């Protein structure tokens, strides 16, 4: 797959960032290059066997001075390490923030066309969360460490050039093997990272889709299906990670083996050179040490190379989206700002085909007139051309032919910000963001004070219900207003449209939930403030548009007639056809628990720990062999030094092969155990989340995008923390223990002193680990909040485009992201200071060791040879282990991630889905009853939506539940399919409490349809076959025929295979509701918890659907709710009043014959509207 070049990642750095990166590079270079020249100086005393050992008095003074020089080097390294760590971390944090802001701005600028063809909310959330973290890790202090290692290697090579050239020619000719291995490693890791990212992106979308529509998932029991799909979506990542781990082990082993063969050859040539006499001791010592340190540094920098590979792999995907230029805008040509705006929309021979289905022609030579100040109404069939006109007007899609005129010029030539402001669009189904009511209203005009908002709310008949809420204007509505009533949602959208005060009003299929009285109030408000402005009304019910001057019906291709009410009746046209159709229808200690959780694959962990320890041995063995080599060199051994050198080069060859084997084994087995653990924890976390009740979802921090981001982020660190920390910790402790034992072997008093210094280093590391942890937790929540904001913005692009609100989203993003920069500055400064202090403490320890050894030499025993061998071994081992401190921060940032993982698993649901023993009874009766049920929603537990009321539905009957003011129409449905718990009383379905019956059987025996159906992002056939899984295509076809859906479905090109899209877009409300009814009838439950169904079906299909529903409910119990008072002819148990309490139900015919009542007044008002 394609990958962005590494240098292209630095595309968001200003002058200040360039200076910081330059300072960091200089500091890293100095830190790397300090050591080789320092040991070049150190060689003068390393030659002590022939330099000044004759006079014992001068040895102690000389080595004390050299200890002071080593302390000076410690100060120099401490100062240098501070600069390169702090400057690089600050530069990385600044760049990623600008990248995130630019990416959000670029993705929020794309039109609706880009989102429907290849874009998903889950994909966007995952790209925001994970990829930006990888890019931040790519350009962080990892580059500093890589530059430090490279500078050390080059400095060692230059030092080798100075003393004796041939040795350094070998050390420079061995480069191509390491280069080729690194190239293969980078290429393979980039490929594997691309594949794994693709695999993970699909998994994240599936989980979030199931989480968002939790009510539909619970109603049509499908947690097993979602879990199986999620597990299958991450099947390939196991093999890809296995290959990546095998590649990592092979590269490091090959590098170390090449280094070992180079060391053996360089030792043999150095020996023969000393035999020649051209070289003398110290030069060979310096060259050998330089070569060893260079090979070690390359082996260390291999991991940073891999990190860079992954970073560039993610950076390609991030950069590809932002660089995508938007669709056509082309608006400023002549009419930049016309002051003669009056409406007068002209449509001339305009054709249109949607990008998803370009073959189907929606419009063919479409002509229509929208004169100024005239309330033009649009009516037609269920899905012909109604909402497409609004989409064309609101610059969503251009027409492939023809043009449309805003009374002075084609709309293609305008100003986009100017155009969208003059027209106020009302969505067919409003999409309220997750923000308080007042700010939702302020979406329209952000510069409106309280008085204007109050006036707008009062105009739209929304003051009453808003002021009755506990908080008032600050109550949250949650995701898409799921926790707010359907009727109250429409009032908020109307108020938001009114506050904008546009010159052209586009009333789409709104004003549907308002039963009779709110309808009259909003119509009075509309034709009292919108008089004198261009008006376009798209209404299904014919009574609302009775007082319309010109009713232009829209059918296939073009319009038919543009007459008034009475004029179209005379010819009977096609408008009067709808009228006569309507008339006849009416008649702590959790890390150990996490390791315990990985019990089944214990052999892999054991063998990996064996490999880690075994590679831990080889660290100090190099120093031991080098010390013995220099000892025999200074003896000059002109008897059997040939034998000594050949035996030791054989040792080197064996050690190289040994290291290859050990590294391969260790890395492969840790890779496999880490991937198994990550997959298992992901599966269990998703199962635990799906186990929770709906109330846990109805909160502020429990959002679909938030949960998806948390799942995507946490497990990843859970891998990276477990895989990396375990390897380095075991290796470093094993190497340190081996070096300490070796120090014990040659000396005892000196080594006790060095083991007396470990508390200082461990306390410094503990301080490091403590300091960074506290502020790391705060930033995680902020990043999750930003991801949630981005996902919420992307999910409602239709509302964002209509009401220009990109500035608000950017402002919220910046406000959320402001704090982490300020915290990161101090975090970087503290980390750099602590790293410098740790390095200074580490170096100061060795100087004291050398001084103590010198003092012992002055006193007698433990002479020159023993102390300096200890010094060299400690130097090598400390240099080898001086990587855990650098690796500590990025590992320790996942500590709070693990705590979040266990917090989700720990929580026990209040609603146990099965309980595994709770009366598995399948013989359902259907005689539901309520007894003194008192309920209050957990979100606002101060409203008491239900009073002491009781209602009974005998099996074989039906409910009407007229709900004029939203009190309990949809709340009773939540009781039967229990989502919450009644505070008092009890509810029974089969004569027994449903709290003790297992939910799986009950939810299998019962089925419902939502008031606002939300189709899954799949084909029509998959959506229909969601209920009663394992259904042949014949059954699906029969269900679609019975639901009056085979008509339009067969009209579609790809039969029952056309993709729908997220939330159920790229279709019509009528078609979506038909598909939902088809799924519900396919499930075929004993009790059909029906609800408001004749919402978007007010067309020529109304008679067919109602008859089919009546036939379906012949042997079923239904609770259908309907404020339309037209499709409730089933005269059983209407249930007139549900305002908190209940009122005597009787029957529909009874209350028709009974005197004035809530149903009677509703019918009177509807007939008056008629
Ligand atoms: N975003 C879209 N992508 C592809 N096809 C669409 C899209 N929106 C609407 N359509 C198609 O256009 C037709 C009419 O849709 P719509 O305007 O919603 O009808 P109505 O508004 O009368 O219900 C539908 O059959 C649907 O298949
Ligand atoms: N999930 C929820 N969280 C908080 N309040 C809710 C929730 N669902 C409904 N309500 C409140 O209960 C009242 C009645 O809602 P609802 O049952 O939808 O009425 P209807 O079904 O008659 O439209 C509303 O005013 C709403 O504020
Ligand atoms: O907002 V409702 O149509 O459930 O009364
Ligand atoms: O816009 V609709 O004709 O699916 O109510
Ligand atoms: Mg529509
Ligand atoms: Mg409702």
């Amino acid at each position: 797959e394609q990958s962005l070049p590494f240098f292209k990642l630095f595309s968001f750095a200003d002058k200040f960032d360039y200076l910081l990166m330059f300072v960091g590079s200089l500091g890293a270079i100095v830190h790397g290059s300090s050591m080789p020249v320092f040991f070049l100086l150190f060689g003068q005393m390393v030659n002590g066997f022939g330099k000044n050992q004759m006079d014992l008095h001068q040895m102690v003074h000389e080595v004390s001075r050299y200890s002071l020089y080593f302390v000076y080097l410690g100060l120099v390294v401490c100062f240098s390490s501070y600069a390169e760590i702090a400057c690089w971390m600050y530069s990385g944090e600044r760049q990623v923030a600008a990248l995130r802001k630019k990416y959000l701005e670029a993705v929020l600028k794309q039109d609706v066309g880009f989102f429907d063809t290849d874009a998903r909310t889950g994909d966007i959330v995952f790209s925001v969360s994970t990829d930006t973290l990888l890019v931040q890790d790519a350009i962080s202090e990892k580059v500093g460490n890589f530059i430090h290692y490279l500078s050390t290697f080059l400095a060692g090579l230059v030092v080798g050039f100075v003393s004796a050239w041939k040795l350094a020619l070998l050390s420079v000719a061995v480069i191509p093997g390491i280069a080729f291995a690194g190239g293969l490693y980078a290429y393979t890791l980039t490929g594997i990272t691309s594949k794994s990212r693709e695999s993970y992106a699909n998994a994240g979308v599936i989980a979030e889709q199931a989480i968002a529509q939790v009510r539909t998932v619970y109603s049509y029991v499908g947690e097993s299906k979602a879990l199986n799909a999620y597990s299958d979506a991450i099947q390939y990542t196991l093999k890809l990670g296995y290959k990546a781990g095998m590649a990592k082990g092979l590269g490091l082993g090959c590098t170390y083996g090449i280094a070992c063969m180079s060391w053996a050859l360089v030792f043999w040539y150095a020996g023969v050179f000393i035999r020649n006499g051209q070289t003398d001791g110290g030069k060979a010592f310096t060259a050998i040490f330089s070569a060893i340190v260079g090979g070690m540094s390359l082996g260390q920098s291999f991991s940073n190379l891999g990190a860079f590979s992954k970073g560039k792999a993610a950076g390609y995907k991030l950069m590809e989206i932002i660089n995508q230029r938007p669709t056509i805008i082309q608006d400023p040509l002549d009419g930049k700002c016309l002051d003669q705006v009056h409406g007068n929309i002209e449509f001339k021979d305009v054709t249109f085909s949607y990008p998803s289905r370009p073959d189907v022609m929606i419009f063919r030579n479409f002509n229509i007139f929208f004169p100024s100040g005239k309330t033009v109404a649009v009516v037609g069939g269920s899905g012909s051309g109604k909402s497409t006109v609004v989409s064309l007007i609101e610059r969503f899609y251009d027409p492939n032919s023809g043009q449309i005129l805003l009374d002075g010029v084609e709309i293609k030539t305008l100003q986009l910000k100017f155009l969208r402001e003059q027209i106020g669009l009302v969505n067919q189904e409003p999409a309220l963001f997750a923000t308080t009511i007042l700010e939702n209203i302020l979406y329209g005009k952000p510069d409106a004070t309280m008085v204007e908002v109050e006036a707008a709310a009062s105009a739209a008949n929304a003051h009453s219900f808003i002021t009755l809420l506990p908080k008032g204007y600050d109550t949250q509505v949650g995701e898409r207003g799921v926790q707010l009533s359907g009727g109250q949602k429409q009032r908020i959208a109307i108020a938001r449209a009114m506050l904008k005060d546009p010159k052209i009003l586009l009333l789409d299929e709104a004003t549907s939930a308002l039963d009779a009285s709110s309808e009259s109030i909003v119509q009075e408000a509309l034709d009292r403030v919108m008089v004198g402005r261009t008006t376009v009304v798209v209404a299904h019910r014919l009574c609302t548009i009775r007082n319309v001057d010109s009713i232009a019906v829209i059918q296939q291709g073009q319009v038919v007639e543009t007459g008034t009410h009475e004029e179209l009746i005379a010819k009977s046209g096609a408008y009067a056809s709808l009228i006569r159709f309507q008339e006849m229808v009416g008649t702590e200690n959790y890390f150990y628990r996490l390791l315990k959780l990985n019990s089944p694959e214990w052999p892999y962990s054991i063998m990996g720990a064996v490999g880690s320890i075994l590679s831990g041995f080889i660290g100090p063995t190099f120093a031991i062999v080098m010390s013995n080599m220099i000892e025999v060199f200074y003896y000059t051994d002109y008897d059997s030094m040939e034998r000594k050198t050949k035996e030791y080069v054989f040792i080197y060859i064996g050690a190289g092969l040994y290291a290859v084997g050990a590294y391969l084994i260790q890395h492969y087995f840790f890779s496999i155990m880490g991937e198994n653990l990550t997959t298992r924890v992901r599966r269990m976390m998703l199962s635990a989340i799906l186990r929770n009740e709906v109330g846990w979802f109805d909160e502020d921090e429990h959002n679909s995008s938030l949960i998806a981001a948390r799942l995507a982020t946490d497990a990843a660190d859970v891998k990276s923390a477990i895989a990396e920390r375990i390897s380095v910790i075991l290796q470093n402790m094993t190497s340190l223990l081996t070096s300490f034992i070796v120090a014990f072997i040659v000396e005892w008093r000196v080594s006790l002193l060095i083991l007396g210094t470990f508390p200082l280093l461990v306390l410094a590391n503990f301080a490091q680990q403590l300091s960074l942890k506290g502020f790391a937790g705060d930033t995680a929540k902020a990043h999750a909040k930003t991801s949630m904001i981005a996902g919420e913005g992307v999910s409602n692009i239709r509302t964002v485009a209509a009401f220009n609100a990109q500035s608000k989203i950017l402002s919220l993003f910046c406000h959320e992201l402001r704090v982490p920069q300020k915290r990161s500055l101090y975090r970087s400064q503290t980390s750099g200071f602590l790293f410098g202090l740790s390095q200074l403490a580490l170096y100061g320890s060795e100087a004291l060791i050398l001084w103590y050894g010198a003092h012992l030499v002055s006193k007698g025993v433990s002479t020159f040879s023993k102390v300096i061998k200890v010094f060299v071994v400690l130097v090598i081992t400390a240099n080898s282990v001086a990587e855990t401190v650098s690796l500590a921060p990025e590992i320790i940032r996942g500590g709070e991630a693990v705590g979040s993982v266990f917090s989700v698993l720990d929580r026990q649901t209040r609603i146990d889905p099965d309980d595994a023993d709770a009366d598995p009874v399948e013989t359902i009766r259907g005689d539901i009853e309520f007894r003194h049920v008192d309920f209050a929603y957990p979100s606002r537990p101060d409203v008491m939506v239900f009073r002491d009321f009781n209602l009974r539905i005998r099996a074989g009957h039906s409910q009407a539940l007229v709900g004029a003011s939203g009190s309990g129409k949809s709340s009773v449905i939540a009781m039967i399919e229990r989502f919450y718990d009644p505070l008092a009383g009890k509810v029974m379905i089969d004569g027994k409490d449903i709290r003790r019956l297992n939910l799986k059987s009950l939810r299998l025996k019962i089925g419902l349809v939502q008031q606002e159906p939300a189709l899954f992002a799949a084909t029509i056939f998959d959506n229909i076959a969601y209920g009663k899984d394992g259904a042949t295509e014949s059954e699906v076809i029969d269900a679609a025929r019975a639901a009056n859906a085979h008509g339009f479905i067969s009209g579609l090109p790809e039969g029952y295979k056309t993709p729908v899209g997220e939330r159920g877009v790229q279709l019509s409300g009528g078609q979506k509701q038909r598909i939902a009814i088809a799924r519900a009838v396919l499930k075929n439950p004993t009790v059909l918890l029906l609800d408001e169904a004749t919402s978007a079906l007010d067309a020529e299909s109304e008679c067919v659907l109602q008859e089919a529903l009546e036939r379906l409910m012949r042997g079923r119990t239904t609770v259908v709710v309907a404020h339309r008072l037209s499709t409730i002819r089933g005269v059983d148990c209407i249930g007139v009043i549900q305002d908190g309490r209940i009122v005597e139900q009787g029957s529909h015919s009874e209350l028709v014959s009974r005197p004035e009542g809530a149903y009677s007044r509703l019918l009177q008002l509807q007939t008056h509207r008629i």
